[PDB]
């Protein structure tokens, strides 16, 4: 969908930085500082798993740019591991918060980070 | 969720960037020169109603900025019948992206594109 590789860049960027948003945004609530309100974590985390779903096709082949390392591309089964890794994870983080349990909406939040970094560390400039 | 102003332009600006891929996307299939396929306009007219909830709320109290133009705030109701309306049409463009008829999708995706230019016609800079 995307005319040039650097309209995929910014798409990817504009998803990425909404994803982060309403990942973030809970971490008050996981920590206790904010109220566990189920029904509206519940609705976050749907909107988190859409979300969490469309960065990755903007990656597509001749998209290089940004601050996407080229081995997303060289070792693209790697890559796509990372992202079915973290998918898997956000699907962990929507049973949680359909559970209403805020003991484990905080242990799959943190698995759900710890895959953010994941990513970063290999792929990320 | 934005700890400054500038984080609430900056969601909004991408949030709005997504919203408008989905849509635009969309263009060469309603005018035919590219395929019509039924599932994947739905799955995609999915995404694009939740992406079309999420800018709204990132136009809270004190987050001037950006191309927001500052009759928003000072217009509060006339702003939120402007984006009721717009989704008043994506849910429109949702029921024929659902019935899987190219004609009505055709209607009721520009009723949006004409609801996007409304907004902007009165609160875009
Ligand atoms: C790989 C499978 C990733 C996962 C999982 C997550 N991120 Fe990431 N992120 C990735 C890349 C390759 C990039 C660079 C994209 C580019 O082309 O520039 C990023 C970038 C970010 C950013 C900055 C976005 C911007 O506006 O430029 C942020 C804030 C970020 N990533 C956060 C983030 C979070 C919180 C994640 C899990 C919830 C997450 N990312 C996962 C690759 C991957
Ligand atoms: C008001 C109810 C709007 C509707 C409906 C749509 N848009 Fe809009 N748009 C609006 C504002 C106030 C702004 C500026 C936001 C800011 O703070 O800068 C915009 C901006 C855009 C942009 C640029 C986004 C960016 O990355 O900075 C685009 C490409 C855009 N809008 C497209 C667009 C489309 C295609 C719409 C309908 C599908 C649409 N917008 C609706 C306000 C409103």
């Amino acid at each position: 969908q995307f005319a040039k590789p650097e309209d995929a860049v910014k798409y990817r960027q504009s998803a990425i930085t909404l994803m982060a948003s309403h990942f973030g945004r809970m971490t008050p609530v996981v920590k206790g500082q904010a109220p566990y309100d189920a029904a509206q974590i519940k609705a976050n985390v749907e909107v988190l798993k859409t979300l969490s779903a469309l960065p990755w096709a903007a990656f597509g082949p001749g998209t290089e740019g940004g601050d996407a390392r080229p081995e997303i591309w060289s070792d693209a089964a790697s890559f796509k591991q990372k992202q079915q890794a973290f998918q898997d994870n956000i699907v962990k983080l929507s049973a949680a918060a359909d559970a209403g349990d805020l003991d484990k909406l905080r242990a799959a939040f943190g698995d759900v980070g710890a895959s953010c970094k994941a990513c970063h560390d290999a792929y990320r400039k």
